[PDB]
């Protein structure tokens, strides 16, 4: 039982010679050699069983990735677990190993426009597939985008993913959210549960902006501060934008704010490709109903060199409890790999 950073990984004997990669709230990721396929891989140790929420997230993630098969989406090579429900304390997800992630990359490397264009294309390509499956990733960020030496990109971390539920998206002002603050759409703070595809598009716009400058565009220090940052660049929402906000506390808060002017994209990104700024504007639209859709984004002039509808596949089969019972469902989903 090899140990990484005081954490025991029961992945032997197929997987030997382990190296640490990253640490999650209820899971850890390492690299390891695969003696059966003769290559290093990534292994995710998930220990969710002590909490129901963590158990919910694990089941959904496993279910989705086991259904999904796409070049721009991390798949599951294998799942390791104890032979019995009683002896199962942790679940191990084996995945292809990627050299790095976008978060790591942006910290020290300036991206060329060619790189920005290709990365963005691959994100949207993957996202087209996800959304075609009626699924929402709900946690897109640079750290969840893996890269390799040839600039191939794969979306990872489907823990907060859900089936789209447009008709059950409304909620009140300042309703608590789980996904990464800096990438939350303005509507989350005002009237949305984040059950619509537009939520993912906002996140992609934020990533694009971050690719352009190597700095997060809306770095909120707390819940409402996030909305402030967004308004600080987008400016005051139009009357039209406001008519879609019918819950009064959210509507009256916006109306209470002093008029703010829109900061021009070209002032924020003086070196940016103009077509890139045009698409950025469309992704970062305050009104989620006016926000560009994934397929629309792919057909945008900025991505003309890579756009090919025939080569941007969609899902063949879209998606239509106490902690203990969830453990049982996790057990069953993983039985195939025993
Ligand atoms: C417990 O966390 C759950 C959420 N979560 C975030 C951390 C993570 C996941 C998958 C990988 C992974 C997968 C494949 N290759 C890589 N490579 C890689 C990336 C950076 N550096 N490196 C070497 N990372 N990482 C690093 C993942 O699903």
């Amino acid at each position: 039982p090899e140990m990484v950073r005081g954490q025991v990984f029961d992945v032997g004997p197929r997987y030997t010679n382990l190296s640490y990669i990253g640490e999650g709230a209820y899971g850890m990721v390492c690299s390891a050699y695969d003696n059966l396929n003769k290559v290093r891989v990534a292994i995710k140790k998930i220990s969710p069983f002590e909490h129901q929420t963590y158990c919910q997230r694990t089941l959904r993630e496993i279910k989705i990735l086991l259904r999904f098969r796409h070049e721009n989406i991390i798949g599951i090579n294998d799942i390791i677990r104890a032979p019995t429900i009683e002896q199962m304390k942790d679940v191990y997800i084996v995945q292809d190993l990627m050299e790095t992630d976008l978060y790591k990359l942006l910290k020290t490397q300036h991206l060329s426009n060619d790189h920005i264009c290709y990365f963005l294309y691959q994100i949207l390509r993957g996202l087209k597939y996800i959304h075609s499956a009626n699924v929402l990733h709900r946690d897109l960020k640079p750290s969840n985008l893996l890269l390799n030496t040839t600039c191939d990109l794969k979306i990872c971390d489907f823990g907060l993913a859900r089936v789209a539920d447009p008709d059950h998206d409304h909620t009140g002002f300042l309703t608590e959210y789980v996904a990464t603050r800096w990438y939350r759409a303005p509507e989350i703070m005002l009237n949305s549960k984040g059950y619509t595809k537009s939520i993912d598009i906002w996140s992609v716009g934020c990533i694009l902006a971050e690719m352009l400058s190597n700095r997060p565009i809306f770095p909120g220090k707390h819940y409402l501060d996030q909305l402030n940052h967004i308004l600080g660049i987008l400016g005051s929402p139009s009357q039209e934008d406001l008519n879609c906000i019918i819950n009064l506390k959210a509507r009256n808060y916006l109306l209470s704010l002093p008029h703010k002017n829109k900061v021009p994209w070209n002032r924020l990104f003086p070196n940016a490709d103009s077509k890139a700024l045009d698409l950025l504007d469309k992704m970062l639209t305050f009104n989620p109903h006016k926000r560009i859709e994934v397929e629309q984004a792919l057909a945008h002039p900025y991505l003309e060199q890579y756009y090919d509808p025939s080569d941007e596949p969609i899902a063949e089969a879209p998606f239509k409890l106490p902690k203990e019972k969830l453990k049982e469902l996790i057990f069953e989903e993983t039985a195939r790999f025993q």
